[PDB]
Formats: C-alpha cells, structure tokens, sequence
C-alpha cells in the first residue's frame, strides 16, 4: 500500500531515551520510515525549546492533504542547519525512536509510505 495507517505515541520531550534517528539527512529519514513500519516510532509535538532538547538531523511529519478514517495524511521532511529535504505542509511533531517511554496521547496519521 501507498499508505499506513498509523497511532503514533506522542511523547513529553524530557522522558525522550533516543533523541534522533542518526547523523545524516539520508539515515534519519531511512530510520523513521523503518520505525513506523515497525511500530517502534514516537511523536514529539513542537513548540518553544523542544527541537534544542533533540538531535540533528530532525525528521518533521508535515500535513501533505486537508482526513481519511481520522488519520491526517502526512509525509516526512528532515532537517539540518536549517535546509529542509522535502517540501509540505504544517507540522505535526518531531519524530523519534520509541524504545517504551509512556505516552500522554496518540496521533493517528496516515504515512505517504
């Protein structure tokens, strides 16, 4: 399928164990894709302060459609010294391994796979 259905554990920044996917723009975006499909992948939500407390290269969820079963359509973009790799829509978080930090919300998306 060209899409997954996914419930993605939205995690507090400061339980976060793991705080990237690796070094290159090209390993984060390979882990991330990983991760979801294994379902070992969590959300942090951005705002003021979180993407400081997290490893570079970042990998965003961006809006790609205006919501098919309630799972958002979304897509990934990375990000490193401030260029973007992808172009799409409004973020929804910062993803991150999931290695069993409890979650305080889910976020059910659906991945452009």
């Amino acid at each position: 399928k060209t899409h997954v259905q996914l419930s993605l554990p939205v995690l507090q920044v400061r339980d976060v164990l793991v705080r990237g996917f690796g070094d290159s723009v090209e390993e984060v975006l390979s882990e991330a894709r990983q991760h979801l499909k294994d379902g070992t992948c969590g959300l942090v939500e951005v705002e003021k302060g979180v993407l400081p407390q997290l490893e570079q290269p970042y990998v965003f969820i961006k809006r790609s459609d205006a919501a098919p079963h309630g799972h958002v359509m979304v897509e990934l973009v990375a990000e490193l010294e401030g260029i973007q790799y992808g172009r799409s829509g409004e973020t929804l978080g910062v993803l991150v391994p999931h290695v069993g930090e409890i979650p305080v919300a889910y976020r059910k998306v659906l991945l452009r796979k």
